[PDB]
């Protein structure tokens, strides 16, 4: 049994609701958040500019000091770094950037980077300002994710349509 709560069960392990992320996040405390992240750790919208400013850029401080030391992610991977307020752990996942001309193949390798944690509250990679098709990300997910993931689906519009299309 775990905190999570109202979601939609879609298979063995995936389950989903419309919800604001940064609002689930204070309200769970799950011991994993992800960030939909781009390879600098740049937080300035979407998800990750959402998360930065709930963390009052405590996240950002953090993310700076890792990219001095690290150098830049890799489309389709990820680090852990703190959750700050929100959570335990922040994996901070890089899905590929259409709007960049990014191989959506690599939305895949984003989602195995879930596998490493054994639950874990999550946005759809790829999704939101990032230009990927929601639906699409949400049958990668399916596809690939075996660990147990609770996603958070910002639009209520979209949530109806991810749920009403869903195979
Ligand atoms: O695209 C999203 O899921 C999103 C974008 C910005 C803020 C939030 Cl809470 C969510």
């Amino acid at each position: 049994v775990n905190s999570f709560s109202g979601y939609l069960k879609l298979t063995d392990n995936v389950y989903i609701k419309n919800a604001d992320i940064v609002e689930e996040a204070k309200k769970v405390k799950p011991t994993v958040v992800v960030n939909a992240a781009n390879v600098y750790l740049k937080h300035g919208g979407g998800v990750a500019g959402a998360l930065n400013k709930a963390t009052n850029n405590a996240m950002q401080v953090e993310s700076d000091d890792y990219i001095a030391t690290n150098g830049p992610l890799k489309v389709g991977g990820s680090c852990v770094l703190s959750g700050h307020n929100l959570a335990k752990h922040c994996l901070h996942v890089v899905g590929p950037n259409v709007n960049k001309g990014e191989d959506i193949q690599l939305l895949k390798s984003a989602y195995e980077n879930f596998n490493q944690h054994e639950v874990l509250l999550a946005p759809l990679l790829s999704a939101g300002i990032f230009g990927a098709d929601p639906i699409h990300s949400l049958r990668v997910c399916v596809d690939t994710v075996r660990t147990n993931v609770y996603l958070a689906v910002f639009d209520k519009n979209l949530y109806d349509k991810l749920v009403s299309s869903f195979l």
